[PDB]
DNA sequence: ACTCTGCCTCAAGACGGT
DNA sequence: TCTTGAGGCAGAGT
DNA sequence: ACCGTCC
């Protein structure tokens, strides 16, 4: 994402989070980062050190949570589309490289503590190497629509796409832990929405308008901004942070005018620099086109459903039963049925 | 006194009885 | 074949 | 709400 976007934004820019009870969002429609959620459940869906499966040796963890936590946002009245992750934009590869070296100093390190014998520590780089595949993406694809529950393939970035579809007016806001979706141009950013029997964090709503009114800036200026904070992207300038580029920007408006406005003595501009192009790629991102599909969710698949995840995924038929009842009574409660005219 | 580097470390769920 | 976030601290730079 | 368990 942004580095340290939502600290900047709690110290300079209070008045753009705001918080609300769950009870409150009974009828709303959000988009969710699909892969971060799945990434979620992989990594803390476990049971002394090994991921939930089947006797075929194949990973459930994320059908699991897909499943209960879905119901359980249906059941507090929120209609969710998930959003899946495309091509990413080349400007990331770099970044893409970097997090590949975080697994290269983690699988080889899998290696003399695994034989050591330390359990806790094996199981935190195990859980420091998990990748969300395909298989992953496609059989959580597979078990929302056999839910009712709608999806959507974006071109590139999911973020980018979810701040459309809040743009357009399609949902509400983007559910996502992402802080770049502000960049894309979200107006609305949801954090800490899973709705659970044990609730920890609350949800809080970060809006654009009020962030770029706090800071006196509009959204090129803020794309500056966060380009200059940390994107993921392109580098940033080596000494300035949060503090030095709030005051840049707010002085000079532009990363053009700031290069064209400092000492390079002091502070060195980052060899072959491509600002310009994620300046653009930020403005105007690849995405899909919200008006195509209208999103509806629909009367779950009880048999499918008890097939697919009882017969092959090996889960409790009753819990499944009773899981689905809940969820085609939840959507019983908040959507309307076609109307014919 | 601020502020940023540049490292280091860490983290990511939910159910059905009690 | 593709997700991210948050601190703490020594030390130099402002 | 705690805690063994989910697959
Ligand atoms: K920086
Ligand atoms: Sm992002
Ligand atoms: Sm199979
Ligand atoms: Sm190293
Ligand atoms: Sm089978
Ligand atoms: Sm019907």
């Amino acid at each position: 994402g942004i580095q340290g976007l939502a600290k900047l934004i709690a110290d300079v820019a209070p008045s753009a989070i705001r918080e609300n009870d769950i009870k409150s969002y009974f009828g709303r429609k959000v988009a969710i980062d699909a892969s971060m959620s799945i990434y979620q459940f992989l990594i803390a869906v476990r049971q002394g050190g090994d991921v939930l499966q089947n006797e075929e040796g194949e990973t459930t963890s994320h059908l699991m949570g897909m499943f209960y936590r879905t119901i359980r946002m249906m059941e507090n009245g929120i209609k969710p589309v998930y959003v899946f992750n495309g091509k990413p934009p080349q400007l990331k590869s770099g970044e893409l490289a970097k997090r590949s070296e975080r697994r290269a100093e983690a699988e080889k390190q899998l290696q003399q503590a695994q034989a050591a014998g330390a359990e806790q520590e094996v199981e935190k780089f195990t859980k420091r190497l998990v990748k969300v595949t395909k298989q992953h993406n496609d059989e959580c694809k597979h078990l929302l629509s056999l839910m009712g529950i709608p999806y959507l393939d974006a071109p590139s970035e999911a973020e980018a796409s979810c701040a459309a579809l809040v743009k357009a007016g399609k949902v509400y806001a983007a559910a996502t832990e992402d802080m770049d979706c502000l960049t894309f141009g979200s107006p609305v950013l949801m954090r800490h929405l899973t709705a659970s029997e044990a609730k920890k964090l609350p949800i809080q709503e970060f809006h654009l308008s009020r962030i770029l009114q706090e800071l006196g800036l509009n959204q090129e200026q803020f794309v500056d901004l966060c380009i200059l904070l940390g994107s993921d992207y392109c580098e940033s300038i080596r000494g300035i942070g949060p503090k030095r580029a709030v005051d840049l920007i707010q002085k000079h408006k532009s990363i053009e005018e700031i290069v064209r406005r400092l000492d390079p003595n002091k502070y060195p501009v980052p060899e072959n620099w491509l600002h310009k192009e994620a300046h653009q790629l930020f403005l105007e991102p690849e995405v899909l086109d919200p008006e195509s599909v209208e999103l509806k969710w629909s009367e779950p698949n009880e048999e499918e459903l008890i097939k697919f995840m009882c017969g092959e995924k090996q889960f409790s038929e009753e819990r499944i039963r009773s899981g689905v009842k809940r969820l085609s009574k939840s959507r019983q409660g908040s959507t309307l049925e076609v109307l014919f005219q």
